[PDB]
């Protein structure tokens, strides 16, 4: 009753838990992507400020 | 039954900082966006 209760509140948290961590996963994909992007249009803005920067 | 809900605090307590860090984690991707979009703007500039 109570227990039962308790059981499936623990359950929803692991559930939540889980969905959490997968979308912490695909938000470190994305931001490891907009970094290299970052790094890819730094590099060309580069090519043209080589010297005189 | 005192287990489940220690058990069940802890996971309280783990939700709250899952949730803290996809904030962060957010907040930083939106911040990316901008130097992204910033740095397209400059390079148009040269094309």
């Amino acid at each position: 009753g109570s227990l039962r209760d308790l059981q499936y509140a623990l359950q929803e948290k692991i559930e939540e838990l889980r969905q959490r961590d997968a979308l912490i996963d695909e938000l470190e994909l994305e931001l490891d992507q907009k970094d290299e992007l970052i790094q890819m249009l730094q590099n060309e803005l580069d090519k043209y400020r080589s010297v005189i920067r």
